[PDB]
């Protein structure tokens, strides 16, 4: 629970402030507590930490779920879609992590943009199953490949989330649910 | 020139390495040069100055490319995509910042964070309008909001250009546009 209560407190000033203007001396100060470094080492220790949940709430969940989730892929794909968004209402922190964190902006350097960027193929390649199995049960569009349409699933999820960062005071993890399970499976034309 | 090439060695190394950790002296090495204080007095100076010229390559020209579009607004719609996907090919980073510096995340403070957000919210309302017609001219469908519609097709833009960032050698700036086009226009279901 003090392991916990670190990782919490870091979670959120990381998503507050970035990852480098975030100390450990801030974590601390905030978690309410030296204590630190005998549980962490180091801020990178922390971070890595934090990717590893994200993998466990986020990532290693999926198999399952889509296995269990029918009869056909439309209905998986569903969801697919609705376990995101709880996670963006519940865990939005971690799943920020995982879109931002893969990329060189976020600040973190190679050896925490790589886990991250690993972390997200895993989550991919989940989707990218899910569409090619439509694809053969004739459910989804086959004019485009099942890798450029998952990467088309993916992008709107994150961007999804990346928006309530961007406007909280005007909407909440799930507004934009409906609009988003809708324009995947129909697209925008009557 | 020495100024704009001040501009793109700092908005290069922002892209690589984030806000916090680029330095005015890591942009005055890479860029040949005391002399950028002269230019600049500081490197916030230089990212707000980066958010302008954003503005002016991917919002200014908006609003007369759409009105010019047509006949519908399918027409339009396509029209803004295909803007997108080339701005994602020439000018990748000036849209990074848009999508990211408008959040927390990416550490550049409230004073920075609030330009690129009230950039965003102009670009978003290009989009909403566009929808909004396409629902009045029996286009699109009409079973969700403009606003949530608009902004399903904002971040499927964003998270397509953050993918870029995410797997270069995988991927170019238009891999991913065809099926862009296709899903947000007709869904994944046959």
């Amino acid at each position: 629970a003090s392991t916990e209560n670190i990782l919490g407190c870091a979670l959120d000033l990381f998503v507050k402030n970035g990852y480098r203007a975030t100390t450990i001396d801030m974590i601390a100060a905030r978690a309410g507590l030296g204590a630190i470094y005998f549980y962490f080492k180091t801020k990178d220790a922390i971070m890595l930490m934090l990717l590893e949940e994200a993998e466990k709430y986020i990532v290693d969940p999926i198999d399952e779920y889509m296995a269990n989730a029918g009869p056909l892929a439309d209905a998986k794909l569903v969801k697919f879609i609705n376990m995101q968004a709880l996670l963006g209402v519940t865990k939005p922190q971690h799943v920020l992590l995982l879109i931002l964190v893969s990329i060189d902006f976020s600040g973190t350097g190679d050896d925490i943009e790589k886990r991250a960027k690993a972390i997200y193929r895993r989550m991919y390649g989940h989707v990218e199953q899910l569409i090619a199995q439509g694809q053969t049960e004739g459910v989804f569009r086959s004019d485009s490949g099942s890798d450029e349409l998952a990467s088309i699933v993916m992008a709107a999820h994150d961007g999804v989330l990346i928006e309530w960062y961007r406007r909280p005071n005007e909407l909440t993890g799930k507004t934009l649910t409906k609009a988003l399970r809708s324009v995947l499976l129909n697209g925008l034309i009557v």
